[PDB]
């Protein structure tokens, strides 16, 4: 029940094409441990695949708020990049 533990957990699923499980964990993580930056990028990239793109953007935006305050440039960058690309779709 540890942030990284389930994060990595959610991450293996993603690899083994178990997106529904990956998403469950991700959403949970985002509300239990909201300032754990890593979740936001994969959740949004998942929302996009799930055709809930607009949801993905509110997540990239939520991620970018915590990343400025509690993240690292690497984290801030991937989110910023992700967000701008989602937007350049429609």
């Amino acid at each position: 029940e540890d942030p990284f533990t389930r994060y990595a957990l959610a991450q293996e699923h993603l690899k083994h094409d178990n997106a529904s499980r990956a998403l469950a964990l991700f959403e949970e993580l985002v509300e239990t441990d909201p300032d754990y930056v890593g979740t936001y990028y994969h959740l949004g990239k998942l929302y996009e695949r799930l055709d809930r793109t607009d949801d993905a953007i509110d997540t990239y935006a939520q991620g970018i708020e915590v990343a400025r305050e509690e993240g690292t440039q690497k984290d801030l960058s991937e989110l910023q990049d992700a967000k701008l690309k989602a937007e350049g779709l429609e």
